[PDB]
């Protein structure tokens, strides 16, 4: 027994996730990874005897184009019913979240007070000049961002804002989450948007270098007040043309039991998706918050105009 595995996970715990998984049920695992946008293209060029058994992403809007172009097929699962929320997978059982991660605004503790801070909105006002940085818009979980905004604020006025926010940015948008905060923390810039779990990492880590660059660097949930902070997930939905659909589904499975989820938010410092299971203490330290459940079902025809939006303002 074996499942090929295309996923769009990219963390050093991955390894021992799967691991976890063929221990538990003696289903060999190979993987491919590769960027989301990748491995969709490679799963739909490789036809209906495609080797893909499982779709795996970091990202709730590719999960939606996948599902659009008709690359999952249905599962029914009682433990997936049970342990993952309605609003989190298809409601056809095409697709399930398994992790959350929120989408934060990350400030150096000298040069920003936590009062100065509000919505994602407001990273556009003409006080953050030259303050802000942020990686590329050709990664997902800032298209997701924007397509948020989108849903929330209308394209109009989307628009309006990419522009004054990247007329914010100290440099032109240059490496991953990890590389922003790092950024900020030398005084290179004032603040940044980075998910979560790269927060917890640096907490975490056993490199003391890490920890020095996490106690620079403060971390605040936006827009509160309204809809809430912005949240994607991982997920995961088993290929159309599967040659192990048995695997496929015992692996999903796995992934939203609490084995998995403890192990995901205890060691990628994730917020799991099921209830009753701790997070990393250095995430809980965040704080609790407010998040954005209204956006999500949406979030997906929103990636349209926010690329657009993206390109048009200048966000490289
Ligand atoms: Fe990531």
């Amino acid at each position: 027994q074996e499942i090929n595995l295309y996923s769009s996970r990219h963390y050093n715990t991955d390894n021992e996730l799967y691991a976890k998984f063929t221990a538990e049920t003696g289903i060999k695992v190979n993987l491919i990874e590769g960027k989301a946008d990748e491995l969709l293209e490679r799963i739909k060029s490789e036809g209906a005897n495609s080797p893909a058994d499982v779709l795996l992403t970091v990202d709730l809007a590719r999960l939606w184009r996948a599902e659009e172009d008709g690359i999952f097929q249905p599962v029914q699962s009682e433990i997936l019913e049970t342990n993952v929320p309605e609003y989190l997978r298809s409601p056809d059982g095409m697709w399930f979240g398994f992790t959350k991660r929120a989408r934060v605004i990350m400030y150096n503790k000298g040069k920003v007070k936590p009062e100065e801070l509000s919505t994602y909105e407001e990273l556009a006002d003409p006080k953050w000049k030259g303050r802000v940085i942020i990686r590329s818009s050709s990664n997902e979980y800032n298209q997701s961002l924007v397509a948020s905004l989108v849903v929330a604020d209308g394209e109009e006025s989307t628009l309006a804002w990419a522009k004054g926010f990247v007329s914010n940015f100290a440099r032109e948008p240059q490496g991953n989450d990890t590389a922003q905060i790092e950024a900020v923390s030398s005084g290179e810039a004032d603040l940044t948007l980075a998910n979560t779990y790269y927060m917890g990492r640096l907490l975490e880590s056993e490199d003391p270098a890490q920890k020095a660059i996490a106690e620079n660097v403060g971390v605040f949930f936006p827009n509160q007040e309204g809809r809430g902070t912005h949240v994607n997930v991982s997920g995961v939905g088993v290929v159309k043309t599967a040659p192990n659909r048995e695997g496929a589904v015992k692996f999903i499975e796995f992934l939203v039991s609490e084995p998995a989820q403890a192990f995901l938010a205890q060691n990628n410092y994730e917020y799991p998706v099921l209830a009753g299971v701790p997070l990393n203490k250095s995430v809980a330290s965040f704080g609790e918050f407010k998040s954005d459940t209204t956006s999500l079902d949406k979030l997906g025809p929103a990636l349209a105009p926010a690329t657009k939006i993206m390109n048009e303002a200048g966000w490289k």
